[PDB]
C-alpha cells in the first residue's frame, strides 16, 4: 500500500494500533490491526459521525485493518498528575467535550460500555475524541430501547448495577463512568477497585465520608456533581441534560 507504519501507538487486545503516514500526500493516521466483535466495532464505527469521536475513515482486510482519525495529543490518561490530578479548568473543558460525544452517541442509541481515559483520545489542538468502539453496542433502535445484560467495561469505571442486576439501563452506566473519570481528573486517583459494597472505598462514599481521599482533594462545586452522578441507584442517577445545568458544569474557569 501507500501507507508506512512509521511507529506502535497501542497495543493489546486483538492487535496493537501503529501510526501509518501515507508517503506522497504524508496525511497521518492511526491503523488497527485485528487478527481473528471486529465486524460490530466496524458497523458501528459506519454510523458515526461527531468532532468528539475517533474519526472512521474506512477499513480493508489483506486480518483486517482499520484507519482511525490520529490523535497526536496521546490519550487523557496521560494528562493526570497521579494523585494530584490536573488543573480544574482543564478537566471542565475536557469535561464539556466528553459529555457531547456522549449526548452524540446516545443520540444515535450507541453506547461506548467502556468510558475511561485511555480512551479519551487528544488531536493537536487538545480536542478530546471518544475511541475504541469494540465493546459499543446499540441500545435504541427504530425508537425501542434493549436494556443490557452482558457484563462489559473496566471495573472501576464501572457502575454498581451492572454488578448487582440482570439488566440495566445503557445510559447511566455511561454517566457514571464519566463522573469516575472527571474524578480522575480532579484528584489523579480512582476511588475504588469496583463499585460493591464488599469494597470499603465505595461503602465510604455511600456513607459520605467526603473527608477522605479523593475527595477531599476536590472542590465542593465538582463534588456537589460527583455527588449526583455517583448515586447508586440508577434511577437517581443525574441524566446528562441535568448535567449540563449544574453550577460546576457552568461555572466560568480560570
Ligand atoms: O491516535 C490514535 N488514533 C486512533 N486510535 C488510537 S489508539 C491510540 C492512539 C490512537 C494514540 C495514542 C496511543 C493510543
Amino acid at each position: 500500500e501507500d501507507w508506512d507504519l512509521v511507529q506502535t501507538l497501542g497495543e493489546g487486545a486483538y492487535g496493537e494500533v501503529q501510526l501509518a503516514v501515507n508517503r506522497v500526500t504524508e496525511e497521518a493516521v492511526a491503523v488497527k490491526i485485528v487478527d481473528m466483535n471486529i465486524k460490530k466495532e466496524i458497523c458501528i464505527n459506519k454510523m458515526l459521525n461527531h468532532e468528539n469521536v475517533v474519526k472512521f475513515y474506512g477499513h480493508r482486510r489483506e486480518i483486517q485493518y482499520l484507519f482511525l482519525e490520529y490523535c497526536s495529543g496521546g490519550e487523557l490518561f496521560d494528562r493526570i498528575e497521579p494523585d494530584i490530578g490536573m488543573p480544574e479548568p482543564d478537566a471542565q473543558r475536557f469535561f464539556h467535550q466528553l459529555m457531547a460525544g456522549v449526548v452524540y452517541l446516545h443520540g444515535i442509541g450507541i453506547t461506548h460500555r467502556d468510558i475511561k481515559p485511555e480512551n479519551l483520545l487528544l488531536d493537536e489542538r487538545d480536542n478530546l475524541k471518544i475511541s475504541d468502539f469494540g465493546l459499543a453496542t446499540v441500545f435504541r433502535y427504530n425508537n425501542r430501547e434493549r436494556l443490557l445484560n452482558k457484563m462489559c467495561g473496566t471495573l472501576p469505571y464501572v457502575a454498581p448495577e451492572l454488578l448487582k442486576r440482570r439488566e440495566f439501563h445503557a445510559e447511566p452506566v455511561d454517566v457514571w463512568s464519566c463522573g469516575i473519570v472527571l474524578t480522575a481528573m480532579l484528584a489523579g486517583e480512582l476511588p475504588w477497585d469496583q463499585p460493591s459494597d464488599s469494597c470499603q472505598e465505595y461503602s465510604d462514599w455511600k456513607e459520605k465520608k467526603t473527608y477522605l481521599n479523593p475527595w477531599k482533594k476536590i472542590d465542593s462545586a465538582p463534588l456537589a456533581l460527583l455527588h449526583k452522578i455517583l448515586v447508586e441507584n440508577p434511577s437517581a442517577r443525574i441524566t446528562i441534560p441535568d448535567i449540563k445545568k449544574d453550577r460546576w458544569y457552568n461555572k466560568p474557569l480560570k
